[PDB]
RNA sequence: AGCGCCGCAAUUCAUGCUGCUUGCAGCCUCUGAAUUUUGUUAAAUGAGGGUUAGUUUGACUGUAUAAAUACAGUCUUGCUUUCUGACCCUGGUAGCUGCUCACCCUGAUGCUGCUGUCAAUAGACAGGAUAGGUGCGCUCCCAGCAAUAAGGGCGCGGAUGUACUGCUGUAGUGGCUACUGAAUCACCCCCGAUCAAGGGGGAACCCUCCAAAAGGUGGGUUGAAAGGAGAAGUC
DNA sequence: GACTTCTCAACCA
DNA sequence: TGGTT
């Protein structure tokens, strides 16, 4: 629900197979008419235009009678599998547009395990965590890890036995594991494809239930939202013999939420209203922060780009180059070519965490609460008019001299991912406890200027509301 | 010459250091910042393609420390990525299949650019990435080609011709499929596995100890970092 | 390749 | 293993 884990799955050869020649054979092609089903039928103008969609007409479109000839022999977690699948795609599509859609591959689609069980682990004589599926419990794989993420297994496997040993009174709300995804990966070379591709299953886990405080602030948010639920339509709809069933099971997760998990016990961050870490983007130096605290109007600490990157500053000019390299071989060969994929590492990617992990070290040592970041729609403008900025440094005046210089540089130096800059600061100050706020940068001055200026803005803009 | 980056150096500061008054004073030692000019100063940046379930970036528990952190003991697994090294190769057999070409001007976000011997533009062989230029790189500059960016001129040989064509070969430059040539590594080597599986032998350095100097003992090390993944679209 | 959406069940049979 | 919200 916050982070996600993976770890590849390897088994008999027998197991692989049915697995395989019932996934391509048997599901695939049922999300392909789910979608087709779905694309056709009617009232679709309706949907689109009143935005959303029901909750259960893809389960309604079940009604066809999924047991269908070419349909027998999957288990129901499966169908649901597939329901959920179709679902997400025809939300997120639906919400896209404010048509008939496939599959953007040609690998099988994967299984979605929303329910947190359906992952029924072991450990066989050999020690390995191993891990079966609701319906294939005949299919027992072996798990194959990172050290990095081992530990995430094995408190998936002692929260399983937690509440099997106490009689089911341990709520499954509070397991870490939330989603299951059993993702066929691509595999070079030829033969069978289940002896030549790789299977590996992708655990979503929630990051606040690894220790005990974060365990009681999601215990709280679960309590909040089952009892505004059931407050909410108990009052009203008369109920019947099916949905006082989920009042008494809401019920039951309210009770069993609180008889809660021995947890590892690290203290909650808690930081401080007055401190704001602003994070001001620009073209020059992608990233300057400042710690400033608004009470006495100072500033903690400066940290430009270099700081923040410290022994990977080299990373920086290697992805300059690269997306100068990427930039012209693009627009070479957009004379109807087709090249390589060129510049498929993430190095992007990297240099975006390193600067976020940095950044939200730096919040954590002078122990603020907050983080102010620019708003990506504004963005677009500033790099704009900064370039400028930059041109009147060293030709003031000079228009001629301030165009060329301006292209020159945007040759040098293009923008720099500050999408996903932001959204991996958002993930790491939401995985720490820090507050993400939005600011407006001034689009003159330094960058320890602007940096300083956007906190204490954001900072001005809260104290109203 | 231009731009970007690296370091260097005198220059001014704090984001740093001291001092008590806890925000003021001075210094530049560490850490850094700022258009301040330089590149024999040693100086940090930078190499074409490919090679490891490769090592470290871990979790639990207990400690001093307000945490941040450092030590201790147990466990350990290999997923997806970014560097840093070392190593291997600058290929072969075939099939197919793209784009382009009468000739002449301008030359593009075009192509090519290493070393030593043979040799005629063209290439063979042995090496091989400190592969044209600045410290390094470029969509910049140099040289050659330029039909394979746009543009312009004028030929023949065909057209009922009004329309459009051929001047195209043992052509140039690319893409794909299948087979096998080398590396399948993280201090080095041999053996074996690649849906699991490690086992063994060695080399330098440091430490505990026997010590009687010498010699011997066991232990540890011989690069690190990051992660939220699926699915569908927008440019 | 850089942005834009959506999901991130929990008890009972 | 399988099921309704």
């Amino acid at each position: 629900s916050q982070i996600t884990i993976q770890a590849r799955l390897i088994s008999f050869e027998s197991n692989r197979q049915q697995l395989w020649k019932l996934m391509a054979d048997l599901n695939t092609p049922l999300i392909n008419e789910l979608l087709c089903q779905l694309g056709q039928h009617p009232d679709f103008e309706k949907w689109q235009q009143k935005g959303k969609l029901p909750s259960t007409v893809v389960s309604q479109l079940c009604q066809p009678l999924k047991t269908d000839p070419r349909f027998a022999g999957q288990p129901s977690r499966l169908y649901m599998s597939a329901i959920h699948i179709v679902d997400y795609i025809y939300k997120s599509w639906l919400a896209i547009q404010k048509i008939l859609l496939t599959r953007s591959s040609s690998l099988p689609f994967p299984l979605v395990f929303e329910t947190n069980e359906d992952m029924v682990w072991s450990k066989n004589q050999k020690g390995r965590l191993c891990v079966h599926f609701n319906g294939l419990s005949d299919l027992i794989f072996e798990v194959y890890c990172g050290n990095r993420q081992l530990h995430w297994f094995q408190r998936f496997l002692e929260d399983q036995q937690t509440k099997r040993k106490s009689k089911n009174q341990h709520s499954s709300g509070l397991f870490t594991l939330r989603n299951g995804h059993l993702v066929w990966l691509e595999g070079e070379g030829k033969g069978e494809p289940w002896n030549l591709h790789h299977l590996t299953l992708y655990c979503c886990v929630d990051n606040r239930l690894w220790t005990e405080e974060g365990t009681e602030i999601v215990r709280q948010e679960k309590a909040d939202e089952i009892t505004k639920f059931i407050t909410n339509m108990k009052k009203k709809s008369d109920l019947s013999d099916t949905q006082q069933a989920l009042i008494q099971r809401k019920q039951s997760t309210l009770t069993r939420i609180n008889n809660s998990f021995e947890r590892p016990s690290q203290p909650l961050y808690q930081g401080q209203s007055h401190i704001l870490v602003g994070v001001s983007l620009g073209l020059e130096k992608p990233a300057t922060v400042a710690v400033v605290d608004a009470i006495a109007n100072k500033v903690l600490a400066y940290r430009s780009i270099k700081q923040l990157l410290g022994d990977n500053y080299e990373l920086l000019n290697r992805q300059r180059r690269q997306q100068q390299y990427l930039s012209h071989e693009r627009h070479k060969a957009q004379k109807n070519f087709s090249p390589n994929q060129f510049g498929a590492s993430e190095l992007g990617q990297h240099i975006d965490r390193l600067l976020a992990k940095a950044i939200v070290a730096l919040a954590r040592t002078y122990k603020a609460g907050s983080i102010v970041l620019p708003k990506l729609g504004d963005m677009r403008e500033v790099v704009q008019s900064e370039i400028q900025a930059i041109a009147e440094q060293k030709f003031p005046g000079y228009i001629e001299g301030q165009q060329k210089y301006a292209k020159q540089y945007r040759v040098n130096v293009h923008r720099w991912s500050y999408g996903r800059l932001i959204q991996s600061i958002q993930s790491k100050a939401a995985q720490t406890g820090i507050v993400i706020e939005e600011g407006k940068q001034p689009i003159r001055g330094s960058p320890h200027d602007k940096a300083k200026e956007l906190a204490l803005s954001a900072y001005n803009l809260r104290l109203t509301r």
